[PDB]
RNA sequence: UGGAGUGUGACAAUGGU
RNA sequence: CCAUUGUCACACUCCA
């Protein structure tokens, strides 16, 4: 049917005036017709139709249609102002550079507004010029040159959204370098970075330049007047020492000098960039979020919809400042660490924080392990070393450390590393009269190429065994910082946990920590390798423990090839011995869950992540009855509220602060506070969603997340919300600082790319059981 | 593959005509 | 055709 709809706004929080990048468009509802064509050939290029539609429209404009200027999106489609008085035209306006084309001519905010982004992207077309989608135009930020000859300006794309405020128009800046409109003698000069006129140039780099300038417009400057320009049809094999350049026809093999020709502002691509290009371009394409919030600002009134005879033929208006939205910074939470540390409450200041003089909730207390050198150059001292560096930095980071190993390091080679875990294993496995080995910490050299595959694939499907890799140049130059963050990942992996929000402990978080609640996560991972032989793999995650959400246990499975909704939720097959079991992944994850707590979940928060809007509807539909169906075939009579948020994170709604030489920002790129949620004046009107911004920025930008609440059953509230989503937020296993989306949703994809070295339709090996229960992925 | 983030390229899924 | 999203790869920056 519908979405759930919105409860109201938040109160709680401090206030802040975020500026984002939507410009409210006052849609001129007043009238507008379409139409269509009537053409007996058929011409494929857009741009040819266009200038086929506007010589045709001219040759009749006051003719005929009489003050109006109607619009095309480049199909059988024609927009004006409203009917026209004629109903029978014929006409067949040829065009010359040829066909006869013989003609007979016979709700209220989409229609209008559709026709707006139509004599949108008409304007946009006419004035600029289009590339893949985004139209880019040189006067708008003083473009600069980059390289050789390639000079980049700051492009743009709109986008029309049906937002909050009245529909709104969507602006965004997106960079592509082109040729320097310059004379080929400096553009030879630029490229070969040597001198042209005196010193002949070599074969190769003849080839070069005639590659380069392959399919460049050319125009001859040996006229004064007549400036013709052509396409260059090649390069003649044989200063006078320049080659002739070919142009026109083949069979007309006409000569010029490579001084006789410029450049006419290349349009579809150069050639492709190299590493020194790319650099410099992602240097420029990304600002400071003021510099990017100068130059959304810049793009219209640069290109101006307001005085335009479009506009003032419809009358749509667009305000030429960004939107002011109030969004206020929800507080960061708190979290408690073990006591015998020297500070047991630890706030996060600017959504980062790290353990000085802290210990972590729960210390597994490794205390078998072996260590296995992947490499030729670290060598046994070395690696000793590493490995004891290791044990002192976890031991004073809060869980303790077998100082010594099961056996000596056992150094190998790259390629026997499946006899070189067996080796190590069962040796292992024969000392100390059969105890199973707790971790092992792999050293594998910088350029593995496989081996981490190999080698992540034997210690999980094949043997069962928790291993932990480190590259070699970590190794050679180790860091505080390094181990501790290693540290962290080792104690996750025994099934401890490090972090843990204080709210959850005293039991006062809401509609969470009252009756058990396990909170979800899903994604995928396509194989983007040929098609239909290697199936795209699903993964699940979900908590483990009620008072405090921290612990996960993530399974994945196999599904068809490039299928977005996750397959197997709930799958049924004949058993003839058992009947007609079930199983999947909602099963194994609830049974876990009460195996490991003790009462089965009473409400169940699920965080799909990764879909599209198109087919939010469907796969809610899918996701949730199988969710139901599982929890349905657990025990009679056992339907728990499930609420499901779906996460996307790669949207075009930038965030800025009103103000930037204040205090609303962070250390660096000084871009909007951690927490901020705005859900008002942008979003979806009437469906439940709130942008958010967990995670300090670092350069760039700030691209929030974008939840958007499908179904809801147990009636959060839109404070309760966001507040439980900023907490949750906080306690991510692997690391000290804030992540911008949330765990939940975050292990599912960690999870499903961890689980696509485990191949090698067709389900993936089974992972064994002593690597399941704890966080393996992570 | 210590981790987090944001730029680009390539490829891909889905909604309306 | 017009979009909304996703995966992968590379590059850069930052952490005690
Ligand atoms: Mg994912």
């Amino acid at each position: 049917s519908n979405f759930a709809p919105r409860p109201g706004f938040g109160t709680l929080g401090t206030k802040c005036i975020v500026k984002a990048n939507h410009f409210l468009a006052d849609l001129p509802t007043k009238d507008l017709n379409q139409y269509d064509v009537t053409i007996t050939p058929e011409v494929s290029s857009k741009s040819v139709n266009r200038a086929i539609i506007a010589e045709l429209v001219r040759l009749y404009k006051e003719s005929d249609l009489g003050r109006r200027l109607p619009a095309y999106d480049g199909r059988k489609s024609l927009y004006t102002a409203g009917e026209l008085p004629f109903t029978w035209k014929e006409f067949s306006v040829k065009i010359v550079d040829e066909r006869s084309y013989k003609v007979a001519i016979k709700d209220c905010p989409q229609e209008a507004v559709q026709i707006l982004d139509i004599v949108l992207r008409e304007l946009s077309v006419k004035r600029f010029c289009p590339v893949g989608r985004s139209f880019f135009s040189p006067d708008i930020k003083t473009p600069q040159r980059l390289g050789e000859g390639l000079e980049s300006w700051c492009g743009f794309y709109q986008s029309i959204r049906p937002t909050q405020m009245g529909l709104s128009l969507n602006i965004d800046m997106a960079s592509a370098a082109f040729i320097e409109p310059l004379p080929v003698i400096e553009f030879v000069a630029q490229l070969l970075g040597k001198d042209v006129l005196s010193k002949p140039l070599s074969d190769s780099d003849r080839v070069k330049i005639k590659k380069g300038l392959r399919g460049v417009k050319v125009e001859v400057t040996h006229r004064a007047n007549v400036r013709r320009k052509y396409r260059v049809a090649g390069l003649t094999t044989q200063h006078t020492h320049l080659p002739c350049l070919q142009v026109g026809n083949q069979k007309k093999a006409s000569y010029l000098p490579m001084e006789a020709c410029k450049i006419v502002e290349g349009q579809r691509y150069t050639k492709r960039l190299n590493e020194k290009q790319i650099t410099a371009l992602l240097k420029v394409t990304c600002q400071r979020p003021r510099d990017r919030e100068n130059d959304i600002l810049r793009t219209v009134q640069h290109n101006a919809y307001d005085q335009d005879p479009y506009a003032k033929e419809f009358g749509m208006n667009i305000s030429e400042k960004l939107a002011s939205v109030e969004a206020r910074i929800l507080p960061a939470p708190w979290l408690k660490y073990h006591e015998n540390g020297k500070e047991k409450d630890c706030l996060p200041q600017v959504g980062q924080w790290n353990m000085m003089n802290k210990k972590m909730i729960n210390g597994m207390t490794v205390s078998r392990w072996a260590c296995v050198n992947f490499s030729r150059s670290v060598q046994e001292n070395v690696a000793r070393g590493f490995c004891n560096e290791l044990g002192q930095m976890c031991e004073v980071s809060g869980m303790e450390f077998n100082p010594e190993p099961v056996i000596p390091i056992y150094s190998a080679r790259p390629d026997q590393v499946e006899k070189a875990l067996k080796h190590v294993y069962h040796t292992s496995m024969n000392k100390t009269k059969g105890k199973e080995l707790e971790l092992l910490l792999a050293i594998l050299p910088d350029n593995n190429g496989s081996l981490y595959g190999d080698l992540k694939r034997i210690c999980e499907t094949e043997l069962g065994l928790i291993s932990q890799c480190c590259l070699t140049k970590h190794v050679f130059k180790i860091s505080k910082q390094y181990l501790a963050n290693v540290s962290l990942k080792i104690n996750v992996k025994m099934g401890g946990r490090n972090t843990v929000l204080v709210d959850a402990i005293s039991c006062r978080i809401p509609l969470v920590s009252d009756i058990p609640t396990i909170i979800f996560g899903a994604d995928v991972t396509h194989p983007e390798n040929g098609e239909e032989s290697s199936p795209s793999i699903a993964a699940v995650v979900a908590s483990q423990d009620w008072p405090e959400v921290t612990k996960y246990a993530g399974l994945v499975c196999a599904q068809a090839h490039r299928q977005e909704l996750i397959q197997d939720l709930y799958k049924t097959w004949q058993d003839p011995v058992r009947g007609t079991v079930s199983g999947g992944m909602i099963r194994d994850l609830l049974i876990s869950f009460r195996k490991a707590t003790g009462q089965k979940p009473l409400r169940i928060i699920f965080y799909r992540a990764g879909v599209s809007e198109g087919q939010f509807y469907q796969v809610l539909l899918y996701e949730l009855d199988a969710i139901r169906k599982a929890c349905a075939s657990l025990e009679p009579n056992y339907q728990p509220p499930v609420t499901f948020i779906v996460v996307q994170k790669r949207h075009h709604t930038r965030l800025f602060a009103n103000n930037h030489r204040d205090k609303n920002s962070t250390d660096r790129s000084g871009n909007i506070l951690p927490g901020t949620v705005v859900d008002t004046k942008i979003c979806h009107p009437t469906e439940f969603d709130f942008y958010l911004c967990s995670h300090a920025g670092i350069q760039g930008t700030s691209r929030p997340a974008h939840y958007h609440v499908l179904w809801d059953e147990n009636n959060f509230t839109a404070d309760g919300i966001q507040s439980l989503t900023n907490n949750l937020c906080y306690t991510y296993a692997r690391c000290t600082r804030s992540v911008s989306i949330v765990p939940p949703a975050y292990y599912a994809h960690l999870a499903a790319f961890r689980a696509r070295f485990y191949l090698e339709v067709k389900p993936l090996p089974a992972l064994k059981e002593n690597v399941k229960r704890v966080m393996f992925y992570c």
